[PDB]
């Protein structure tokens, strides 16, 4: 009776998130000058972003309006949320791989940046994401140990290991890549400058949005009586606000999106 208007606001977030994602997808599939050989990489993120919104928005809202469906639907919800997040933070990983390779002194380079390899690496990211999904459905039947939380919530060590891997290794390798990109930018004395700003703003938006979620998650990872239902919702939804913002963060630095966004 005192939290429903907030639920309505989070529901209103859905329309703009889905609209922005579909707008980016249509922009890529329309303009040849915008149909860049590398833009397809970021498209993966957008596609993942779109999935996120849908597969998370009503269901999680249906989690808030209701108090504490069945097993298959909620399990699929968790699995697809996990695959969407992993696919996003590996589309960004592929983007940083490609920026690192392309800005590294391109003498015997620029010949491994085609579109077939773009599709191949996107397919590989999707396949590895599904391989990460498989544990969500099959935590049981592999090991032998009303609400539907993560199935391995009672297992602290696996939780810590997966969080550590899927945050540190992407984010730390990404910071390495961004630092070397910035070093190359500084030594190479504007489109490259705006690409650097785009990568920097995407980095700032995750780090800032998913540092509270991860810090509180890792505090939970060793103690149970340390976070209620409140200090977690306000972090998950800042992260999803970040996912919504990324389609609008794209034109801020790479503003070639002018004509296609105002057709
Ligand atoms: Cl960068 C990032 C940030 C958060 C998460 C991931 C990736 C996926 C892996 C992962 C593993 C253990 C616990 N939580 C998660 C995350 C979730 C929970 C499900 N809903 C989406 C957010």
């Amino acid at each position: 009776p005192q939290l429903m208007p907030l639920v309505v606001v989070l529901s209103t977030i859905c329309l703009v998130t889905v609209g922005l994602n579909l707008l980016v997808l249509y922009a890529v599939r329309s303009e040849r000058k915008l149909h860049t050989v590398g833009n397809l990489y970021i498209v993966s993120l957008s596609v993942a972003d779109l999935i996120v919104g849908a597969v998370v928005m009503p269901m999680n809202i249906l989690y808030l309006l209701m108090s504490k469906l069945g097993r298959p639907l909620c399990l699929f919800w968790l699995s697809m949320d996990y695959v969407a997040s992993t696919a996003s933070i590996f589309s960004v990983f592929i983007l940083c791989i490609d920026r690192y390779r392309s800005v590294q002194q391109p003498l015997r380079y620029l010949k491994y940046r085609t579109k077939t390899r773009a599709s191949a690496t996107i397919l590989g990211a999707w396949f590895l994401s599904f391989l990460w999904v498989i544990p969500i459905l099959g935590w049981n039947h592999f090991m032998q140990q009303d609400k539907c939380e993560t199935d391995f919530y009672d297992v602290t060590w696996f939780k810590v290991m997966t969080a550590i891997i899927n945050f540190y290794l992407p984010t730390l390798l990404m910071l390495w890549f961004y630092a070397k990109i910035y070093k190359a930018v500084k030594r190479q004395l504007n489109r490259e400058r705006k690409a650097a700003k785009q990568l920097g703003f995407i980095m700032a938006a995750f780090i800032l949005c998913w540092i509270p979620y991860f810090i509180f998650f890792m505090v939970i990872a060793f103690c149970k009586n340390c976070c209620n239902e409140h200090l977690h919702m306000f972090t998950i939804w800042l992260g999803y606000i970040n996912s919504t913002l990324n389609p609008l963060i794209y034109p801020l630095c790479n503003e070639n999106f002018k004509k296609t966004f105002k057709r």
